[PDB]
Protein backbone atom coordinates (compact mmCIF):
# COMPACT_ATOMS: atom_id res chain seq x y z
CA UNK A 1 0.00 0.00 0.00
CA UNK A 2 2.30 2.51 1.18
CA UNK A 3 5.83 2.59 2.21
CA UNK A 4 8.01 5.35 4.83
CA UNK A 5 11.18 6.19 4.33
CA UNK A 6 11.49 10.03 6.48
CA UNK A 7 11.66 12.90 4.14
CA UNK A 8 14.64 14.84 5.24
CA UNK A 9 15.92 17.56 2.70
CA UNK A 10 12.67 19.16 0.98
CA UNK A 11 9.02 19.85 1.81
CA UNK A 12 6.09 19.01 -0.36
CA UNK A 13 6.16 22.01 -3.25
CA UNK A 14 4.19 20.73 -5.90
CA UNK A 15 3.93 22.16 -8.98
CA UNK A 16 2.23 26.22 -9.23
CA UNK A 17 2.52 26.56 -5.00
CA UNK A 18 3.93 29.99 -4.15
CA UNK A 19 6.65 29.37 -1.39
CA UNK A 20 7.24 32.44 0.71
CA UNK A 21 10.64 34.26 0.75
CA UNK A 22 12.27 32.92 4.37
CA UNK A 23 8.89 32.71 6.80
CA UNK A 24 6.25 35.21 8.35
CA UNK A 25 3.35 35.29 10.77
CA UNK A 26 -0.14 34.35 9.43
CA UNK A 27 -3.26 36.87 10.22
CA UNK A 28 -6.02 35.65 9.32
CA UNK A 29 -7.22 32.90 5.78
CA UNK A 30 -10.04 33.40 3.31
CA UNK A 31 -10.01 31.30 0.70
CA UNK A 32 -10.91 27.53 1.99
CA UNK A 33 -8.91 25.34 -0.67
CA UNK A 34 -11.35 24.02 -3.58
CA UNK A 35 -12.38 27.31 -4.22
CA UNK A 36 -11.92 29.45 -7.23
CA UNK A 37 -10.54 32.93 -7.02
CA UNK A 38 -10.20 36.34 -9.24
CA UNK A 39 -6.60 38.42 -9.83
CA UNK A 40 -7.18 40.87 -6.39
CA UNK A 41 -9.09 38.14 -4.41
CA UNK A 42 -7.44 38.41 -0.89
CA UNK A 43 -6.66 34.89 -1.04
CA UNK A 44 -5.05 35.59 2.45
CA UNK A 45 -3.43 37.44 5.26
CA UNK A 46 0.02 37.29 6.49
CA UNK A 47 2.87 39.65 8.80
CA UNK A 48 6.76 39.30 8.82
CA UNK A 49 8.25 42.30 7.83
CA UNK A 50 5.45 44.88 6.26
CA UNK A 51 5.82 42.99 3.26
CA UNK A 52 2.54 40.40 3.16
CA UNK A 53 -0.73 41.18 4.87
CA UNK A 54 -3.83 40.53 2.47
CA UNK A 55 -2.49 38.51 -0.07
CA UNK A 56 -4.85 38.73 -3.64
CA UNK A 57 -4.47 36.46 -5.91
CA UNK A 58 -2.00 36.61 -8.68
CA UNK A 59 -5.01 36.10 -11.23
CA UNK A 60 -8.51 34.07 -11.64
CA UNK A 61 -8.33 30.19 -11.13
CA UNK A 62 -8.90 27.89 -8.35
CA UNK A 63 -6.94 26.55 -5.71
CA UNK A 64 -6.14 22.78 -5.60
CA UNK A 65 -4.77 22.38 -1.89
CA UNK A 66 -3.94 25.22 1.04
CA UNK A 67 -0.31 24.33 2.50
CA UNK A 68 -0.17 27.31 4.84
CA UNK A 69 -2.44 27.33 7.83
CA UNK A 70 -3.51 29.88 10.47
CA UNK A 71 -1.70 31.23 13.03
CA UNK A 72 1.29 30.08 11.75
CA UNK A 73 4.77 31.89 12.26
CA UNK A 74 8.14 31.47 11.33
CA UNK A 75 6.90 29.25 8.10
CA UNK A 76 8.17 30.54 4.26
CA UNK A 77 10.25 28.63 2.08
CA UNK A 78 7.33 26.02 1.34
CA UNK A 79 4.50 26.69 -1.35
CA UNK A 80 1.84 28.52 0.69
CA UNK A 81 -0.95 28.25 -1.64
CA UNK A 82 -1.40 25.70 -4.80
CA UNK A 83 -3.11 27.30 -7.52
CA UNK A 84 -3.36 26.20 -11.68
Amino acid sequence: MKLKVTVNGAGKAGEGEIPAPLAGTVSKILVKEGDTVKAGQTVLVLEAMKMETEINAPTDGKVEKVLVKERDAVQGGQGLIKIG
